[PDB]
């Protein structure tokens, strides 16, 4: 579809409409592979999806995948992304463990091959960073040809991760993280970009109307042939 | 068999799950053609669809179609089916008139050709009668090769239609009605059969496990390659 | 698609056009499941498909399936259908054995479940009998709700099968055969019906313009939402021009 | 969608035959399909096979064909080089109806992207790969990946590049500008089929399959498409890692 831009009134409507788009894949009768984002943007969306699938056994051919992961330094516990996805949705929605596929540093080199063998991703539900990052593809360090790759954590990135994605302390920041690169993301059959808040308005303008550039990684997503963007009024404020 | 049988706890769950299946088509980014049923079975489903699309301008490529129609004798007003669909959904959901395609006795002969030119039906949401009828395809009088056809109203049919559709008023029963025949229904890319209540349990068993026969018209729907049935426990009680 | 009727000049054109339709599935980049017919109608079509895929390793996600099978009575060899499919296409086209899925009396009870697990049939290429049969769904004995089933061979059926399949040898006609029933056939995502010759003109008219009836089994195929018929002029002669 | 599929054929003849079979998968689709098709010497044999498959057949009447670039002849009012070559290579001998031929020109370029979306979008684009990695009229360094259908001024070295790749080395008829579907418009197609033949394209093909995404080698961005099939002959695939 020519990129479809959906502008909702607020976070609540953005969240509801996004849940309806994802339900179109959840209700498909054959197997569907969905890569889903963590973070605060999808919290309400996941509350709607929880109410739609909790206690229902007939969505057993829906397989869920994390698209990035940050392990806890010196700890054997599950990483931050799958942990947040369980808290936001897999646990309360009662998703079967055999339908949850975890990406880690250990299986990253086989992740792209496993997805193609499973029929490829039907949908990726992603968020947009204030700086235009998507998944773990950050400004300037992003390479568009990258598939699933390991990214070293150095310098200022230590405090940024400790304070934000981890929301704990310096000691738990590992040496590196894994992310599906832009090529792996673009390989999905369909993309659903959810955007909320004034802090994302500039990044959204650069994605919709700006040039394709590694400085604003998500700018490459406008090249996808099947992209739907669901933004609230605050996030769409800079669009013309 | 591809046929997917979904058994919900009750009418409320049946209605919610059915709305999520229809939202998969409503949220598709390109044009979709949906034929939708009237009657009491879909009332709650339409309440959910109303809340999902009311006041939203981004589902403007969704086109809706009635699959049968009974005009009011001697009156030029719209028939009973489109009138019930407006009350149950098009009016409260604020569906644009340009996205509502009415089937009448006058345009029936051109209906099948107009649908194929519009790309064919993407989905038909139909109900199941206690006698196994679907659309206006009634027991014994149904012909499986029929496309969109006019059906004369005679004998006992007059009182049945007057009481079930026109509040027992026999003077408003017309000479005939129009219905998409079994071949026209089967030409849809996907079928969604919604069934609720103990009164439908026997018909549902005949459809899922019985032989293909004109005596139980809906029995032919099990031959469709893309059928999803959403029934509540009461309607699924005779299934093994 | 509203049933699409393609009328070609003769058997050669019918065969070429049919090969192009099947190549649309063979060239799909992901896995496709194709159920393919034996008999004389598809012989030339298979010669075109052989030339298109022989010695090519990039169509390795195409899986082929027989839709019926008649074993040789008292013999342990492969049945007549898979044997004819190997001679007409799998052998000369060099199709890998891992991409050939055999239906037999022994695995019939699991056939429908195995197809759905593999993603269902993408296409079924079938022929039309002079009596309107398709697969092993013969007149009057056909039941439209049937999935993959075993069919007993009795009375006149014995000589008909011996002469049309086992070179008139009645000792090789078994007690029964297996066929994908009308419901299993209709479950395919797409149907391609190939028809050639004056002997099929009456059956084709009954299918395209006649009522749905067990007397002419293929008459039910006009209810499928994705059917393409490729007939030559001789087979289309009774259709209303 | 499919992880990019790389098909390596023995020679130009096999490349041409296999490419015709892939396109026939769209031509035989029962509903309307929109195909954008390339001119040039690479698809000549492919078009001969497609001509034999559709000539004298009235049942492929819902197949609509589109040119993805156009270079008018300077000071001449005749049709441009792309639609002219497509007619000579295929539309004329294949007897394609004029109502199924949709021409892109400088005059209707501003409405081209909107007309395609209204028609349901492109189902397939059959494109060639230049020795320098160009695709359509998206040439090295001057290409912008966010571009949709745009007019491109012709200046300096671009005169010989356009004359040799589009107008058979004739520099005298090179106009002031040309029109091309930009990388964003190309990437909007539902499926891409990249055909590549000859030793002169081996380096560009390696940069596309194994190199980074760069405007220096425009076709390098096509590896981001979720539904790409590449059909190359041995000579063109010679630099790919065995
Ligand atoms: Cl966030």
């Amino acid at each position: 579809n020519a990129m479809k831009m959906i502008v909702t009134e607020d976070y609540e409507e953005m969240s509801l409409v996004a849940s309806h788009h994802v339900l179109g894949y959840i209700t498909a009768p054959r197997r569907v592979n969905l890569a889903v984002t963590a973070g605060s943007t999808p919290k309400r969306m996941y509350e709607h999806l929880t109410a739609a699938v909790k206690g229902k056994a007939f969505y057993d051919r829906v397989h869920y995948y994390n698209f990035d992961e940050i392990p806890f330094r010196g700890q054997s516990r599950e990483g931050v992304t799958i942990s947040n996805l369980r808290q936001l949705f897999f646990t309360p929605a009662q998703i079967k463990e055999e339908n949850i596929h975890k990406l880690t540093l250990d299986n990253a080199a086989q992740h792209d091959r496993q997805l193609e063998e499973a029929g490829g991703l039907d949908l990726m539900v992603l968020g947009l960073g204030a700086d235009g990052h998507f998944c773990g593809n950050l400004p300037n360090t992003t390479r568009f040809h990258d598939q699933t790759v390991e990214v070293p954590i150095h310098g200022e990135m230590i405090a940024l991760i400790a304070n934000s994605e981890m929301g704990g302390d310096i000691s738990a920041v590992p040496n590196s993280y894994v992310t599906m690169g832009p090529r792996s993301v673009m390989a999905a059959k369909n993309l659903l970009l959810i955007v909320s808040g004034a802090a994302k308005a500039h990044a959204l303008k650069q994605v919709v109307e700006g040039p394709v550039s590694v400085q604003v990684p998500a700018s490459v997503l406008k090249l996808h042939p099947s992209l739907v963007i669901i933004a609230d009024k605050a996030a769409a404020a800079e669009l013309q």
